[PDB]
DNA sequence: CGTACGTGCGTTTAAGCGGTGCTAGAGCTGTCTACGACCAATTGAGCGGCCTCGGCACCGGGATTGTGAAAAAAAAAAGCTGCA
């Protein structure tokens, strides 16, 4: 009768994104396992590339510029273009919401 | 068995050297504050747990697709000449 320990996952957000993308389409347990393995992976790859960018330039802080550079380094062409576009929107919209 | 490449010639080219002169820009300083750590207190987003019900796995049965043989038609190909 102990409550089971927490296990975070991006799965509520994957669903919310899916419901934008294809409102009438769902996803199996194991397909979610993968979408989660993905998000974590690309997270770890970008954070890691952004870490090294900072570290090379003798920088204490990983800013949104070290992410963007790390995104250009990591992503293929049109993914990178679109990935930067959506990132740069997000920060602009954040700042105008104070 | 055909000609694509390696060899080796003579001719041509610009890489490499060693040097000189100009300056963009790498990299350093010192200054100063906007921003991020840390903090505590506050609170609602996301967790586990639970219950439901519709998608999809599983089924049988018939429709449609794809292969291979067999017999048959078309096919190149094979032993025989003449005529020059
Ligand atoms: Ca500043
Ligand atoms: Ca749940
Ligand atoms: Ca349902």
């Amino acid at each position: 009768k102990r409550k089971r320990s927490r296990k975070e996952s991006y799965s509520i957000y994957v669903y919310k994104v899916l419901k934008q993308v294809h409102p009438d389409t769902g996803i199996s347990s194991k397909a979610m396992g993968i979408m989660n393995s993905f998000v974590n992976d690309i997270f770890e790859r970008i954070a890691g590339e952004a870490s090294r960018l900072a570290h090379y330039n003798k920088r204490s802080t990983i800013t949104s510029r070290e992410i963007q550079t790390a995104v250009r380094l990591l992503l293929p062409g049109e993914l990178a273009k679109h990935a930067v576009s959506e990132g740069t929107k997000a920060v602009t919209k954040y700042t105008s919401a104070k």
